[PDB]
């Protein structure tokens, strides 16, 4: 398995998200309703993405901080596979939300912890102990050795790691020789003058890297 | 001033929420969109509910963790006055979400920081330093010395302190002393037979204890 491509849809209205959606869709592997539109729009963007790509994995990125089943089965009953939890959710919260994803979705339904502000990896620990092995990481605010090295710590840990920010076709290479689970890619390929050229190069170089 | 009554619309459905709205609406001083019921129906609420309430305060529960200004200005732009930001969102997050609001909204343009998981009194006086002077704190999972001594700990800071969790027209008298800013109740209000009239014993409660 080469990473993933997630293309994170972040729009402030249904249009865009549509729009870059199938811009780019049969290019990538993931698509995500970012938590900035599913705001904007609830979750019946979750279902026509489902309708539009019934093969695709779909992320619900809602960073889910407590009502764990209720949100989770308002986005499984959706369709969403993959449903994203902040870090400082409980862990009964989490518990419930992957509960409730599994039990509409028990092919593929998971949460994923959205890694924000100071979270330890006692916590990280606490999570894999939840049934919950999907984390995802962020450029501190290009890549150095210090988010390398969490990222890494967090795979050697036991969970499928997603990046994101500051990725670009030029920049993929820092991860060589990193087991990344998912690249989340964004405005860099959707907003290119050809978008399903600029996440095909993308997904090209991560062909060459790990391929 | 006496203590806020807030009621909380977690619903998963937009009639739901405008229905509980309007049956609590003149008892209570502050409406809010709860996060579950804003990732299932979007913003629209918002707006819906500011035409509803002109001169009420409306809270935009987002729990925003990233991307804060322009979080923060789809909900102001909607007419929301108070804006949650999840307590593991970033300093910078926070200071964007705050300035955009407080950008359309100069009035009554507030953030106010949700208290989840493992946050510091450190953190919390960098919420202060930013500008940000509300946090919503949580019962744990009734009312004993360890959550009231949180909670008297962030009033002596210099926060507006909000309380959640288990509170009822009988429980508000363990509060007494203590300088509550808003209680926020839900469903316990919302769903009882004459919704209007708990809102109006609970308010009348906060009259007893703080009048
Ligand atoms: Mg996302
Ligand atoms: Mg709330």
């Amino acid at each position: 398995q080469l990473p993933n491509l997630q293309v994170a849809l972040d729009h402030s209205n249904l249009k865009g998200a549509i729009t870059a959606a199938v811009s780019v869709g049969n290019e990538v592997d993931v698509i995500e309703a970012g938590t900035v539109c599913l705001l904007q729009v609830g979750s019946e963007l979750v279902e026509v993405l489902r309708s539009l790509f019934p093969d695709k994995i779909i992320v619900a990125d809602t960073k889910c901080a407590d009502a764990g089943g209720t949100v989770a089965k308002n986005n499984a009953v959706r369709g969403a596979d993959w449903m994203t939890c902040i870090c400082s959710a409980t862990i009964p919260t989490m518990k419930a939300a992957r509960k409730a994803i599994e039990d509409i979705n028990p092919d593929k339904g998971e949460i994923q912890v959205e890694l924000y502000g100071d979270w330890t990896y006692d916590q990280a620990q606490q999570w894999l102990d939840a049934g919950i092995s999907q984390a995802i990481y962020h450029q501190s605010r290009t890549w150095g050795e210090k988010d390398l090295n969490k990222v890494k710590k967090l795979i050697e840990m036991g969970f499928r790691v997603s990046v994101t920010g500051g990725l670009s076709v030029d920049t993929l290479k820092l991860f060589e020789g990193v087991d990344v689970f998912t690249f989340i890619a964004g405005r860099g390929i959707t907003e290119a003058k050809n978008p399903a050229g600029a996440a095909r190069a993308f997904k090209d170089e991560i062909k060459r890297i790990w391929g």
